[PDB]
RNA sequence: UAGUAGUAGACA
């Protein structure tokens, strides 16, 4: 009932006061936080960098490794075969068994390949076999893999197997020598990787793309190798199951020349485990490293390279499986970039050297190389801007240890590249090119940057790392509390202490003043929409269900309660639901809750996010009264923001480019034309300046008692102040939290048995050395609306008080205010009599015009800065920069107007992360994420050439491919072009028509391909096709995108047959979510055993390989393989006749479901003119299952919660005929139940939904227009 | 100086 609460008093806060203090400070001289960018500055920089880390580590003589896998090739490379493989295998073992072992290494080597070549025909037999006629004998254990025990293995084997199952360096990079040697290296490695070895969109793919790009790739030993490599991985990954990994295992590839010896390993399963093998090759042109291979044998007029043990962990595994891929993604994209910047072809030799250096990055996944990259995308916009915090980032640059010889060249690259940007077209970082755009350099760099997997970090020096931050501001914090007191720092500072001490304003401290009057400039805005403030305020979950909301149903994780252990337990959302569901006799709602565990303490854990940054950065999992009062502040702010611009948070992941590309077309719009100054005219230029900002500690170096004052001073359309002051006292219950260490943490340190002077300065934190007192810190995430609300709030302060201290100056202002990210907008005053007019206002009094003489925006980013200190907003002086052309927000990049959004994220995401759902869904998926990346700007061509790679991968991964195992061709009687996706298919379908007509379409342009098959000719292969078509759809009926497809704590409080009965019984709840107790409680068991729930709840993309030949598909209720389904298909579909029924639903689905005809039935032809490129800009395209839940609702209770679901209370009915009507444009429970975007054009298109389609259309040629 | 990782002792 929304209780009342202690309501804050305001306090006589006066913006004139802030004025003349503003004047004050103003009135003296300031030091600007940014450094103006020259050659010199940055030369000088990186030399005194350099003199400093000559001394900063010790020097290291030997470079170290940095190729995972060292291989050779010197002819083209044919895919390998288990009889090719077998053939090589002896070819190979008959090589090595041939030479002089000399080390450790090279002994092992000698002994599998003599036990390799010694093993019986019975066991060479049983080698090679499949699973099913694979037959155990005693030196064969397995399909791949042989056993080797000590008395088979030499005293040097036994010793190197010793070491294997048993103080940072770095190179003198400040020397010319290892420079030299690093830069000829690495040059010598990618110049053996350059080496040559010896519809519509159809036509224009071969005449573009695939003439210039992927013919010109064919022939590199970097494509070869890229095979090779995926060859060695698969084997690799084979090997890593649970029950191979024990045995040891030889491979050959390319005739014998490339050998693999995989040593005993612990699984890849098992979290923390390393694959060990050695690579045995041909010396020759390739990945070679000579220095840090274990040895070279010297055959006849021949060498072989014996390369050191490697242990790779599955995160680099999968990596370098699928890093030919991630080259070749890269060097499309880098293609259509070039192509876009220079309007031009590249040539051979650029290309083949960006494939070469793309594929040196996939292949060398190291964590040094990633944090390298993560520091060089925040570098080159430092030295391309007129001011920045270019020192600060080169100075972190330098902060790691340059072991391996590639680091070395990549410094020296950057290096160079930032020198020369500095000085200044646009130098690029992986070719001799110079671009005429930053987007596209900018571009280049992090597309390098996205070639490093998530997660490449230690596994155990990152739970310290993610931890130290917290600390050490929590600890900074309490210092500041017994510096100024407990309440100073609580309730804030007055403006008079202030102006007495000027050291408070700090992070970490806020001014009451300043909250208050930023309050006050927020609330003069909102009082223009007050009401629609109330309404959007009111249509919050204010009384709803707290637990049949989607979110608290979720699987995201939360915390438990506290164990005997000490350690804050691990549990998913929907588990402390159904806990709580189960104590508690009733499901009350967020108010109610926050009322109920208003007296419990905040506690919170914190977990790696798994991110590819130099630094880890953790997010926090919260417990369940931590979550309701953090979403009761997140829905009041939010609720708020979204009635207020210039903060880009409440939009939404779509809206955020459009609203901020708005802003800054206002913001040119405004810097036309000049303005005009009363003498007391003169006439006075207008110019722009934008600052990319960004905050130096978001979450950890605030102080979240602040909101409590702008929550109390925030005006809303309510009548009463009861739900501010519930907002008011969320905030104060949240200000205190108990951080936990994790349990790795815990074992780390207990392990330790001594205690360093920094480890045991953490460890004091904790006092029993479980959990420790956070104060003033929000944890990350937890509020981000509010926090950019109250940064947007801080800015109208200053934009007020600026024009409170000179009301002549018709200055121009913009704030967009994304969390921590920001951009500022200044648009200044520049004179074309101003020196005068300046002497005259000083002489008048006004002392604090003189900041305004020369270069006013420098003063007016100083008070900026300094009046978001009066809060605790401290902008970063590292990854801060000021330009007057270009812009950075949201990890995309403006050219004033012009848009360039990164798509390669995606692309490269579409093979690395794969869902499992199902073949089909899987498929769809991958084919879904290159529809998004056509979206926000990849080229059609680079598109298709995406999805043909990710169909080919999710083929070959399921064995779809044709040859394979589970190829439809040899067990369905037809051509793998006419088979539906589920059941197999080609999956070939050109990216325009997933695009446009949509993803599913495959199947459904068969549909009426096989019935007018039927009709006009009545094919019996068209019959065979609708009697697959059927199976398809008799399991969708059975089992229960979108298309028809083929033990934990409270999972079993209700029996599977009590969940099959309900959900019988109950058929509503399938659309909508239960509000009373017991109904949501068995609602929420049931979705605890669903299989979909329980898979979700990467290790699957590695264990796909084992679950490829396991019962996986579903099958007249029964866990079946694929190949038993697709016999079953063969076996129905013979068997199959046709229905009066089936053939009225297949004539009304084709009759029903076109945009193909379209995309073909346009022309196009080459107008005579050469294709230029404008300003990128965005574009847009252009409840339900309430009425379904009405339909099925009979009970009071199921009507009950349906009228509650239901936006419209009353209105459902009338809406379910219209429905039904729809239905009958485009009744039955079976047919119910069975029915169940912006793009990054170019400036011209309009934004109609076949506009972006005719656009995409013109896009399918790169260098030549076209005509429609 | 077997690998990954690391100016947090790990995988072991
Ligand atoms: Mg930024």
């Amino acid at each position: 009932y929304i209780p009342d609460y202690k309501g804050m008093e305001p306090i006589g806060a006066n913006i004139e006061d802030l004025v003349d203090y503003s004047k004050d400070w103003l009135s003296r001289a300031r030091n600007f936080s940014f450094f103006e960018v020259k050659g010199t500055a940055v030369f000088e920089c990186f030399n005194s960098n350099e003199a400093n880390h000559c001394q900063r580590y010790p020097m290291s003589r030997k470079p170290r490794n940095f190729l995972l896998i060292q291989c050779s090739l010197i002819t083209s490379y044919k895919p390998a075969t288990t009889l090719s493989d077998q053939i090589d295998s002896r070819r190979a073992c008959s090589y090595i068994l041939n030479l002089i072992p000399d080390t450790p290494a090279s002994y092992l080597i000698h002994d599998m390949a003599y036990r390799y070549i010694n093993l019986t025909r019975e066991d060479m037999i049983n080698y090679y076999a499949p699973r099913i006629q694979f037959k155990q004998t005693q030196n064969v254990r397995e399909p791949g893999t042989f056993k080797l025990t000590s008395s088979m293995l030499r005293a040097e084997s036994k010793a190197m197997l010793d070491l294997l199952n048993n103080q940072i360096e770095s190179l003198n990079i400040a020397s010319h020598i290892v420079q030299s040697e690093s830069v000829s290296l690495i040059t010598k490695i990618l110049s053996d990787l350059e080496l040559n070895i010896t519809t519509v969109l159809d036509k224009f793919f071969q005449n573009e793309t695939q003439k210039y790009l992927i013919d010109v790739l064919k022939k590199t030993t970097a494509w070869h190798i890229g095979h090779l490599i995926r060859d060695i991985t698969e084997s690799l990954i084979a090997h890593s199951g649970l029950k191979r990994s024990k045995y040891w295992s030889l491979h050959s590839y390319n005739n014998g020349n490339v050998i693999l010896f995989i040593l005993p390993s612990k699984s890849l399963e098992v979290a923390g485990s390393f694959i060990r093998f050695i690579t045995v090759f041909r010396i020759g042109p390739g990945l070679v490293d000579k220095d840090n291979l274990d040895t070279i044998l010297i055959d006849g007029d021949s060498q072989w390279g014996v390369s050191k043990v490697m242990s790779i962990d599955l995160n680099r595994l999968l990596a370098l499986n699928i890093a030919f891929e991630k080259a070749l993604i890269a060097t499309a994209t880098w293609f259509q970039y070039y192509t876009e910047d220079q309007g031009q072809f590249p040539l051979q030799y650029a290309i083949r050297s960006v494939f070469a250096n793309h594929f040196l990055l996939a292949i060398c996944q190291k964590m040094k190389l990633c944090a390298i990259f993560d520091n060089l995308r925040y570098l080159i916009p430092a030295v391309t801007s007129l001011y920045s915090g270019f020192p600060s980032l080169i100075e972190k640059l330098f902060e790691r240890p340059f072991k391996s010889s590639l680091e070395v060249y990549i410094y020296y690259n950057i290096k160079s590249l930032l020198v020369a940007l500095a000085q200044n077209v646009y130098p690029s970082f992986m070719s001799r090119i110079v671009y005429k755009h930053y987007r596209s350099l900018i571009s280049e760099v992090t597309t390098c940057f996205f070639l490093f997997e998530k997660g490449l970090h230690g596994n155990m020096n990152e739970e310290a790392k993610i931890h130290l931050e917290t600390v050490e501001w929590a600890l900074k914090f309490r210092e500041k509390e017994e510096k100024y007191g407990e309440s100073l720092v609580e309730n804030g500072y007055m403006m008079w202490e202030l102006r007495a001490n000027a050291e408070l304003a700090e992070q970490q401290l806020y001014c009451q003043d300043a909250i208050e009057l930023a309050a006050i400039e927020l609330n003069k805005v909102l009082a223009t929409k007050s009401s629609v403030v109330a309404n959007s305020i009111l249509s919050k979950n204010w009384e709803e269900p707290y637990f049949s909301q989607t979110r608290n149903i979720s699987l995201k994780g939360m915390s438990g309660q506290v164990q005997e252990d000490g350690h804050l337990s691990s549990s998913v959302t929907i588990i402390e639901a159904i806990r709580y569901l189960s104590n508690s006799r009733h499901n009350p709602s967020l108010l109610k809750l926050y009322e109920e565990t208003r007296e419990q303490k905040a506690m919170a854990r914190i977990v790696r996010k798994y991110q590819r940054t130099e630094a880890d950065r953790g997010f926090f999992i919260t417990t369940l009264p931590t979550r309701c009062r953090l979403e009761i502040i997140e829905d009041y702010y939010d609720a708020i923001a979204k009635n207020i611009s210039e903060e880009y948070i409440s939009y939404g992941g779509e809206k955020k480019i459009l609203a901020i590309q708005g802003a800054l077309e206002k913001a040119l719009r405004w810097a036309s034309g000049e303005s005009f100054i009363e003498l007391s005219f003169i006439r006075m230029k207008r110019k722009l300046m934008y600052v990319s900002a960004d905050a130096t500690k978001w979450s950890p170096g605030d102080n979240s008692a602040k909101f409590r004052r702008f929550t109390s001073m925030l005006h809303n359309g309510l009548p009463n102040n009861k739900l501010k002051n519930c907002v008011i006292d969320a905030l104060k219950q949240v200000y205190k939290t108990d951080f936990f260490m994790s349990r790795k943490l815990r074992n780390y340190i207990d392990s330790m048995e001594s205690l360093d002077p920094h480890i045991k300065q953490f460890l004091d934190f904790f006092p029993d050395g479980h959990h420790g007192e956070v104060k003033g810190n929000w944890l990350q995430g937890n509020l981000n609306k509010c926090s950019s609300l109250f940064g947007v709030a801080m800015s109208l302060l200053f934009k007020q008080v600026w024009t409170n201290l000179f009301p002549e100056l018709d200055c121009f202002f913009e704030f967009a205010h994304h969390s921590d990210d920001a951009l500022f907008i200044y648009g200044y005053l520049e004179p074309v009599d101003w020196f005068l007019f300046v002497s005259q206002q000083i002489q008048a009094g006004h002392l604090h015009w003189f900041s305004v003489n020369t270069e006013m925006w420098k003063s007016m980013f100083n008070l900026h800065e300094h009046i978001l200190l009066l809060g605790s907003i401290k902008i970063s002086p590292k990854k801060t920069t000021v330009s007057p052309t270009n812009a950075e927000f949201l990890s995309t990049f403006f050219e004033g107007c012009a848009v360039s959004i990164p798509f390669v994220k995606i692309l490269l995401g579409s093979l690395s992360d794969l869902p499992g759902l199902g073949y089909f869904d899987d498929l769809a998926a991958a084919q879904s994420r290159c529809v998004k990346a056509l979206d926000l700007g990849a080229s059609p061509q680079v598109a298709q050439l995406a999805v043909a790679l990710c169909t080919s991968k999710v083929e070959r991964l399921y064995g779809t491919a044709p040859g394979m195992v589970n190829h439809p061709a040899a067990y369905l009687q037809v051509k793998h072009t006419d088979t539906p996706i589920p059941l197999g298919g080609n999956g070939a379908m050109s990216i325009m028509e997933l695009a446009t007509a949509g993803i599913g379409m495959s199947d459904k342009n068969l549909l009426k391909r096989a019935l007018l098959g039927y009709s006009h000719k009545r094919q019996k292969s068209m019959l065979y096709i609708l009697g697959l078509f059927k199976f398809l759809m008799k399991l969708s009926d059975e089992t229960f995108q979108f298309s028809f497809i083929g033990e934990f704590e409270f999972a079993d409080m209700y029996t599977s047959k009590f969940l099959e009965l309900w959900s019988s019984q109950h058929v509503t709840y399938d659309y909508i979510i239960p509000k009373g107790r017991d109904n949501l409680l068995i609602y929420l068991v049931r979705k605890l055993n669903d299989p979909s729930i329980v898979t979700a709840m990467l290790q699957l993309r590695f264990r796909m390989q084992a679950k490829q030949h396991m019962k996986v598909c579903r099958l007249d209720g029964e866990w079946v393989t694929f190949r038993e389904v697709l016999a079953a298909a063969n076996s129905f579909a013979e068997n199959y006749s046709a229905t009066s029924q089936d053939m009225d639903l297949f004539q009304t689905l084709t009759s029903c479901t076109a945009w193909k005809d379209f995309l073909n039935g346009i022309h196009c032809d080459v107008i005579p003119t050469k294709q230029v490129q404008r300003a990128k800009v965005a574009r847009t395209f252009t409840s339900i299952p309430a009425v379904i839940g009405y339909k099925f609702a009979v009970t009071v209770e199921e009507m009950s919660d349906v009228l509650d679901t239901a936006k419209f209370p009353d209105s459902l009915s009338v809406d379910l005929k219209t429905m039904k009507d729809g239905v009958y444009r485009e009744s039955l429970p079976d047919v119910m139940k069975r029915i169940a975007r912006v793009v990054i054009v170019q400036g011209n298109v309009e934004g109609t939904a076949e506009a972006i389609c005719r656009y995409w259309l013109k896009s399918m040629s790169l260098v030549k227009t076209i005509r429609v």
